[PDB]
């Protein structure tokens, strides 16, 4: 209600990882901006970079950290105090491991499955009870190495599918902002 929320798309900065596995929270990001017709920009107290509007009547603030994904949470968390949002308000777009490829689940709390991004949050919020949008990419196979397997880009096939799953997770997303 009078509330803000705070939307965070992870993912890492550069352009040869903007098409990567660990990055679909930045894509997904990128479509609610544009859905917003609200653009990105500098926010220096922070790091990131944000851009603000509105979605079911409630306040929004959507943002993209800078920095790479492990110190992630070091923007996360003097974001939220610049616009004073709790935690618990605070909704972030991630790649999931441990869900299927393009199976996408909504959750406040629980473990990190394994994504960096997801922990570095916990370390700087000092809780895990915040809003999480997550997106499925699947298990790596075994030739790969987990942390090599989300920061190479999507097969053949997946990478049909991607453009879609990001519409249904923005869709995910405004829908939990509607009232999850």
């Amino acid at each position: 209600m009078a509330e803000p929320l705070l939307v965070v798309g992870l993912g890492n900065p550069g352009a040869n990882y903007a098409r990567t596995r660990h990055n679909l929270g930045f894509v997904v990001a990128d479509l609610l901006a544009a859905r917003l017709g609200a653009k990105f920009k500098a926010h220096k107290r922070s790091g990131a970079e944000v851009a603000t509007g509105r979605s079911a009547g409630r306040s929004l603030v959507l943002a993209k950290p800078r920095c790479y994904m492990n110190e992630s949470g070091r923007q996360i968390g003097p974001l939220a105090k610049f616009y004073s949002v709790a935690p618990a308000n605070i909704i972030v777009i991630h790649d999931d491991l441990d869900l299927e490829f393009g199976r996408i689940r909504l959750k406040i709390g629980g473990g990190e499955g394994g994504h960096n991004g997801l922990r570095s949050v916990v370390a700087a919020l000092g809780t895990k009870d915040f809003q999480r949008v997550r997106i499925g990419i699947g298990r790596p196979p075994g030739r790969k190495d987990p942390a090599a397997f989300v920061l190479e880009n999507f097969t053949p096939a997946e990478r049909a599918e991607v453009p879609t799953i990001c519409e249904q997770a923005a869709d995910a997303t405004e829908l939990l902002i509607e009232q999850g």
